[PDB]
């Protein structure tokens, strides 16, 4: 069955979860760095997430983990508070199905009930097909900052996408 | 004649000040609890050893305002791109101050070969649009409602400079 179970991310979780941001962040533009991480390092970002009461959504199936979703702070300190910038990844043998979709729209049900004011994202802006995910979901460009990003001496633009809850 | 200037250690009652005044009072830092000179020095420490330049406009001898840059994101595919702020003491406002201010620290930006500087200004803060766009700013977009201060919410509108 391809069918998915959703829900909140456990421990248990921990190493699907690695795999995929890993993969991410070697073979894509959704992370701005180059950083690799081990399973200490996502463990301790898993137990700020729940300390800090911000969600993480896993996508489930047939017994594996196939994608995920959070949302952390925006900027730093009180004014932005009710603002959160968002993270969607989608296992890289199973993208294109739907996945995407599903976990954006239920973290966007979570962020209602948990009382944040705007979603933000942040997205390359030729990363097609989150900008597609983004306004399936009803949120609208806010605009682009040219060149504020690097890539193996090639210049990225930053587009932000919002949804006022 | 205004002196621009590095900050020293010297400054930071005086800097201290401005910055809690803004805090405190306007909507050009969305920050609601005042900082300490502690917090400060600390700020002003790590902005040295990180090579971002703090720069204080003087006149008659005291502090009338400074201004800085510092990273825009935390990611380091982000670290050609700063994002700027220019404080002027509340009562020194209009007479040259943030705009000799904002274009030295344009110098000083593409003398440490920044790529890009980012302003966050609040939107309906048209003086503030205004001064750099005479610099050569350019409007990217308006994120509405992410900011909330004194009981309303706040748009943040993103300018930007290549160097
Ligand atoms: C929010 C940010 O910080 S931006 C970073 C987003 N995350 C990433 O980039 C990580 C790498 N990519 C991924 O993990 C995934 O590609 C995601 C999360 C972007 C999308 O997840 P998917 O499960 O593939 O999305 P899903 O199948 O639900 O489709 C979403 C939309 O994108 C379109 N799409 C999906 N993949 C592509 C593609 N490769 N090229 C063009 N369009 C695409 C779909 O047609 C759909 O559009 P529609 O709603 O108008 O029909
Ligand atoms: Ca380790
Ligand atoms: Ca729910
Ligand atoms: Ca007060
Ligand atoms: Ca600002
Ligand atoms: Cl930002």
């Amino acid at each position: 069955s391809m069918t998915l179970l959703i829900r909140h991310a456990t421990e248990a979780d921990l190493p699907a979860l690695l795999a995929i941001y890993n993969d991410a962040v070697e073979n894509t533009l959704a992370i701005w760095n180059e950083t690799l991480v081990d399973l200490e390092n996502r463990h301790q970002w898993l137990e700020n997430r729940n300390r800090d009461g911000f969600p993480v959504l896993v996508a489930e199936r047939e017994g594996q983990v196939v994608g995920y979703a959070s949302y952390g702070p925006f900027r730093p300190f009180e004014g932005f508070r009710h603002s959160s910038e968002l993270s969607v990844y989608v296992a890289s043998n199973a993208r294109g199905g739907g996945i995407g979709r599903t976990l954006l729209a239920e973290l966007i049900e979570e962020a209602r009930e948990r009382k944040v004011h705007v979603l933000i994202a942040g997205i390359e802006a030729g990363n097609a097909a989150s900008i597609a995910l983004h306004r399936s979901q009803g949120f609208e460009e806010c605009g682009t900052l040219k060149q504020v990003g690097q890539k193996f001496g090639r210049w990225l633009d930053l587009l932000f996408m919002q949804k006022i809850l």
